[PDB]
């Protein structure tokens, strides 16, 4: 069983105080705070292991690429991808589906082709597929969504046919908490001989995940929502598929042979799509967040955190006049309006009583558009939330609208 | 006056011992060590005041936004650069490279142009350019070296011309150490209204850089190479060539709309190159590397570094059979090979005696078969390095020749 005081003590940040307040940190869907176990390893590879990484011949070089390896191992079996080789480092999830867009979409994309996303999707799963269609001639078709927050599934009918190259698609959205029906949805595009890319920055965190069982083609996230460092994050891509994609960005480090006269060869996939000094810091960060979670357990994550919600659900009946947006049976985050005031504001009053929500779009305007409002405000509760930060989430709602209202 | 012995306590890595020897780490070139003033400042971010930066309303994000703008004010003020505006926040040098070529070379480069490079770049400033003149139907050209490791500038009126769109030129060579004269150079491709990109990534280190000065277009350096964390480099761009360039990589934070029926806009630049969740711990320490760096003072870390080179040079006479590769007032490092020996087992050998040098083509096989050898040692002598290091080295090799000759 989950001992969320246990946990907590794991990261400094939690003992902050905000406004002479103490620090409900709810945001955790922007970014998750880090424990000392993640701050710490990345600090002692600076401190005592540092070098640059590519074969080196000396030692602290060699070690380190290493050590980097051995992270690419780790993350396979995090997300059971069959071979260490099926994952590439990259700067973050946006970067990670920008780099499918153009290496397999700018290949396998052509004129009179579809595309298929949701109207759910964060910007970053929707912006490199509306550039590619425009480069390619194809058309972006778009899964509408129900009231609830679910997907319009009826209409997929509608948007699949044999020209229909991929399905781009959320495993939960970053607004609702949804989480979609990959693994059906993965088998219908498998039968028009479309590749599914999902975008799983939102999932990794909240339970197991199983690109193998999923079957999907790519996979991706973020390392800073899953407790680690910035600036890093993963690409599952099927080896088969990985391993007939063209490069991307150029230079060393993803150079076999360069020559001023017979051009230039490219290195074998997945360090042909790492050019550059990779982000050695963030990767050793990153193995040890994937550790730290490991050795909690997700599947005892999934069950703290779906009772935390169930609670914050039942509390929230008590707010007057609160609209929430999404299913009932959401994942990580909760999507609220209070009366008619604006988020914004609504945001600045909970942040002046030290509680960190975020308001805004949340880099889905379409999924605003849909529900006729410009803003949302967003509560993340994670694995190391409290009953007590929901109490006082409750009561501050409460406290604005009879201010406001 | 510098101290050395006061710099190299504050670098953790220093005390560290290599197959139970003290390492003698000769390999900056590659990447720096980091002083605990860096890898602190970036633990305490983590540890205190982390959050998402995307001008979020509750504290921690407002204050993480402001701590990141303030780093680039800083990196601007540390290049002389006329505004924080002016620098777009970049994975490193290759990245840095890769957006100009695709964003401003794309839509400034056009058939029957040219583009010239010269035969001392690093891959990074030479495979973007390949790809860009492939895609576009341009000519690359080549300024040749002399035996010396320059440039032969003889050579300038028969590669630029009124359809020379642009010079890709490196500041200071990663290999031998020669730093180009480009402030004239810069004058001479203005003539032609060609533009000019640096590769400063072996130049921000070794003294101070004034971008007003150079009056160059692009500029750009890793921070990974300046003592600094690695994820993160600096990419300079005049405001005027700058606001025209058009987006590279999609995304949220770097639109200003998405809509599925109208299209998307993109925000104002620099922020427009940005895209996703920046490096914000890697901005961190980097800030914190150029407060370090100025601390010191460029200056004096100029007049200690080429009084350690000049001894160097002066000590490695005594070697038998050893061959230099590059000018007599070099930067930096010292590119060798040791009688007909291959690189590969002199380094080897170094790193037996726990010396670090980096061995093979360092990124730049043209510069390698223009003195026509597979390969190279190279030894880099940073402001942390020592007349005992360099007398290791030098012992080293004698060794080493008496030992296989
Ligand atoms: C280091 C180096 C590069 C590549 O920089 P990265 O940080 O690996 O992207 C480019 N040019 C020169 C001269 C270099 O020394
Ligand atoms: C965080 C988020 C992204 C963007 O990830 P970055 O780390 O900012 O590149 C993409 N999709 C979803 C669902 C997200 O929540």
């Amino acid at each position: 069983i989950f001992s969320v005081d246990k946990v907590r003590a794991d990261f400094p940040v939690l003992s902050r105080e905000v406004n002479g307040l103490p620090l409900a940190y709810l945001d955790s869907a922007a970014s998750a705070q880090k424990p000392s176990q993640v701050i710490d390893a990345e600090a002692e590879f600076y401190r005592h292991g540092y070098a640059a990484v590519h074969r080196g011949i000396h030692t602290l070089s060699a070690q380190a690429t290493e050590k980097m390896e051995n992270v690419r191992k780790r993350a396979s079996l995090f997300i059971n991808a069959r071979s260490a080789e099926e994952l590439v480092f990259v700067r973050g999830t946006t970067a990670g589906i920008n780099l499918v867009a153009n290496s397999w979409g700018n290949s396998n994309v052509r004129a009179g082709d579809n595309i298929i996303i949701s109207q759910m999707e964060h910007h970053a799963n929707i912006v490199p597929w509306q550039m590619l269609c425009a480069r390619v001639g194809a058309e972006l078709r778009v899964i509408p969504l129900n009231p609830d927050g679910t997907l319009q599934l009826e209409t997929l009918p509608t948007l699949f046919d044999e020209k229909t190259r991929l399905l781009a698609i959320t495993h939960v959205s970053n607004v609702l908490g949804t989480e979609n029906p990959l693994a059906e949805m993965i088998t219908l595009a498998h039968q028009h001989g479309a590749k599914v890319l999902v975008d799983g920055a939102q999932a990794v965190m909240h339970h197991p995940v199983d690109v193998q069982a999923l079957d999907c083609d790519f996979y991706v996230f973020s390392g800073h929502k899953l407790y680690g460092p910035t600036g890093i994050g993963i690409l599952y891509v099927k080896e088969a598929l990985l391993q007939e994609m063209p490069p991307w960005e150029g230079g060393g480090s993803m150079i076999a042979t360069v020559s001023l006269s017979e051009g230039t060869t490219w290195t074998k996939a997945p360090w042909r799509f790492e050019a550059g000094t990779p982000n050695t810091g963030g990767i050793i960060g990153l193995g040890a967040a994937l550790e730290y979670v490991s050795a909690l357990g997700l599947n005892n994550i999934a069950e703290y955190e779906q009772n935390l919600m169930h609670y914050a659900l039942s509390q929230l009946e008590s707010v007057p006049d609160l609209t929430l947006y999404g299913p009932q049976n959401r994942l990580g985050v909760i999507a609220f309006n209070l009366g008619k005031h604006h988020a914004y504001d609504v945001g600045s009053f909970l942040d002046n009583y030290g509680i960190a929500v975020r308001t805004g779009h949340h880099c889905a305007m379409p999924l605003m558009a849909y529900y006729n409002v410009p803003a949302m405000c967003r509560a993340s509760l994670a694995m190391y939330n409290t009953h007590e930060e929901v109490d006082r989430l409750v009561t501050g709602l409460q406290r604005i609208h009879r201010l406001l209202g």
